[PDB]
């Protein structure tokens, strides 16, 4: 008899949901001809369950950011994600050419930590729209943007006419209801910033009316180049935000991860989302992915994908097949198959687990 | 054989560290005459282990907020606590005669909430002076006092000479060093605060001068009275820091709770501190006390000592009785003594543990 930890993503019941992206995108398959399902490293069986939300080309971070939006939505006590790869050094993101890809990498690791940790706690994740207004004639405008990639969360406001210069003060009214708590970012150009002859600090606060509590942050680096837009992801109560620029242009939340449904703590399962080794992936999903709150889980070879390079891998394929069974341990160490005994001791367990003693 | 989940505090190993008060606090001994040990809950034969701060008459919380200070210290891998008594209701503590206890119980929450998860995740705890500098030429003054209780955490600074009013503007820098990271209050009046015919809002910020992080608190309660000085404990790394007053009187951190040597995951262990019945105790390091960081251990009796009504009580001098002993499996429903067979799952567990299996 062997009970070893398996390198698998699994559920104790039925009460599961995984959030994807092509290789577990059911849908997908119609804009293949002929329509084939290899694409895939989820098993088509799981295509019935209603406990998939996924989208080829997307990422749940992406979607947060930028215009190319899916509206991952989903519920489940068990959460298990399997997406990222739609936005790392590859895409080579940066708001400006001048810009920094390492900057994006930091926020896709901030932005997922914060994920990762409110989905052991809650049951649902959704977007929401997040409604602003500003009271000046002044627009949004896409000052963040590079190849098909466009930043529209949070959204910039441009100067007013009348102004001369970006040493100016101004507000918008931004409003969360319909979750328990939301994710929304909080972003500044980090670095000084030229415009027209002069440097800039950006400065941006968020304030709830009602609790009167301020997050700000103020740029600090004094790189003039080479410098990005750094993101913190709040997470944040239900109610009646002010938006408080104090330099350079305004930043609002246009978009949040919606929370939903208090639970008692179960970690959540992450499974690394990387492109085949002639691309360029990042470990930022790994970093956010710690115990207690996330078991890990990666194939100790290379993304050789039978559909293309990048699409339908055999040890992914692998990670994933513990979906089509139950399994009653849950561990750092991997997923044990049998509740009864085992011949090591399941570390920062979760679920109906075996002893390793004699 | 049974191996039930039994209520006490222990230790996988020798490993541990316990925080505490007069129960547990082996010097007091020297101050009773004659000299008895039985105004402790804790073994005597544990006074020998060097794995014990306690001190009789105060708490962790306690000497955070006020001059009636210990310089509570120890490292551990397990940290167990066993305080909290000493600022109850009970004490009827508000920063004014016209104040609320309430707002004083919520705080005594939100500060165990930060040190037992905090202590999940580092070794050591102390307290450290936070050294200011304010530029004025007024001086700390101390406008929050309740019988012998004088707060100093933070430090009040007075107007100046020259200023009439409350509406002014002000600082002091304030810098952390010697610990991986901090915990420190950030406070306000939350309410209308009366003064020569002028109500206040208070409003203070802080801000690291380098990470550019502005956290901030501003007055929203439009009572005029019953409201009281509300605290939020931050999380803060190593750095220099401004307290940024925006209204009212300036407020700057005195000490803070120094944590060191980041470990691996480890749930704390946390004893109900409560007074016998016919005093009036709290529930708030229950509240602060949640899985998956902290156990929660409480007696199902009335809290009757043999010393003297409030010391030395049957219930929890089991409870503490397991520190006598390693046990290999930690878990909400409580400790069990082997690592082999159960007849309950252990939740949320921590150790070597018993299968409820066949
Ligand atoms: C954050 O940045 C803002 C904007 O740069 C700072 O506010 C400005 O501070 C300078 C003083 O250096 C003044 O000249 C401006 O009038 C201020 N602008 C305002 C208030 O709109 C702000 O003080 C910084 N926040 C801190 C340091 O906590
Ligand atoms: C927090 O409170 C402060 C102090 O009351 C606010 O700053 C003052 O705001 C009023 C405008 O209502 C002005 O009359 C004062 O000149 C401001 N004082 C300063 C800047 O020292 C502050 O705006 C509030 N913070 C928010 C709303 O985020
Ligand atoms: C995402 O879908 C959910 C569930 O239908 C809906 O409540 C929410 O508004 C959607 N968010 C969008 C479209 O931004
Ligand atoms: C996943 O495993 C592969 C193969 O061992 C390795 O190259 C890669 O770095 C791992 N990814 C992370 C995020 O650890
Ligand atoms: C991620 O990569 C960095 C190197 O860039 C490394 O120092 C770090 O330990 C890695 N973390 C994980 C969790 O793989
Ligand atoms: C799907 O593509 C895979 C990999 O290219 C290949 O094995 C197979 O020919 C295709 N299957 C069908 C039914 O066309
Ligand atoms: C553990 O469970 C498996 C499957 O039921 C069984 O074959 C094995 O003998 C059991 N071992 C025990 C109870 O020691
Ligand atoms: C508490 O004791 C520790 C350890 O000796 C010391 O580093 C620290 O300064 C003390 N804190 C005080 C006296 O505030
Ligand atoms: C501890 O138990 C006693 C006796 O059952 C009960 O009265 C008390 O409320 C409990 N305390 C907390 C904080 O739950
Ligand atoms: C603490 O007491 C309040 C009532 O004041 C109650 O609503 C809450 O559930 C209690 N919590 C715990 C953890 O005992
Ligand atoms: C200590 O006090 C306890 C409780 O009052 C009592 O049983 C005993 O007389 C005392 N013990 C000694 C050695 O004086
Ligand atoms: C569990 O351990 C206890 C103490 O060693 C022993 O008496 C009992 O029989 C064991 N039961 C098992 C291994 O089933
Ligand atoms: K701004
Ligand atoms: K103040």
């Amino acid at each position: 008899f062997d009970n070893p930890p398996t390198n698998v993503v699994s559920h104790l019941n039925g009460d599961w949901f995984l959030f994807g992206d092509s290789r577990s995108d059911c849908n997908h398959v119609v804009n293949t001809n002929p329509r084939n399902y290899s694409y895939m490293d989820l098993n088509p069986a799981l295509c019935d369950s209603g406990k998939i939300s996924s989208k080829a080309g997307n990422s749940i971070f992406r979607s947060f950011h930028f215009t190319d939006f899916y509206n991952y939505t989903g519920e489940g006590q068990q959460i298990i994600f399997y997406e990222g790869v739609n936005f790392t050094p590859y895409h080579a993101f940066k708001c400006t050419t001048s810009g920094s890809n390492d900057i994006w990498m930091q926020n896709k690791g901030l932005f997922y930590t914060q994920v990762y940790k409110n989905m052991a706690v809650y049951r649902s994740l959704t977007f929401v729209n997040v409604p602003y207004v500003y009271n000046g004639s002044a627009q949004s405008t896409a000052l963040c943007k590079s190849g098909s990639l466009v930043l529209n969360n949070p959204a910039y406001i441009a100067r007013e006419a009348n102004f001369g210069d970006y040493y100016y003060k101004v507000e918008a009214d931004f409003y969360l209801s319909g979750c328990d708590e939301y994710i929304v970012p909080l972003c500044i150009f980090n670095g000084k910033f030229l415009s027209n002859t002069k440097y800039y600090d950006d400065s941006q606060y968020y304030f709830n009316k009602d609790t009167g509590v301020i997050y700000g942050l103020n740029s600090t680096e004094t790189i003039t180049t080479g410098f990005d837009f750094n993101c913190h992801y709040l997470v944040l109560p239900s109610g009646n935000y002010l938006a408080i620029s104090n330099e350079l242009l305004l930043t609002v939340p246009t978009k949040a991860i919606c929370l939903n449904k208090r639970k008692d703590f179960t970690p959540v399962q992450v499974v690394d989302s990387r492109w085949n080794n002639a691309r360029q992936s990042d470990n930022m999903t790994a970093v956010a992915c710690q115990p207690p709150y996330c078991y890990f889980r990666n194939s100790t070879t290379n993304y050789v994908g039978v559909y293309d390079i990048n699409h339908g891998d055999a040890g992914f394929t692998s990670i994933l097949s513990g979906l089509l069974y139950d399994s009653p341990c849950f561990s750092q160490q991997g997923v044990f198959r049998y509740d009864n005994v085992s011949s090591v001791w399941p570390l920062y367990s979760y679920g109906r687990c075996p002893t390793a003693a004699d």
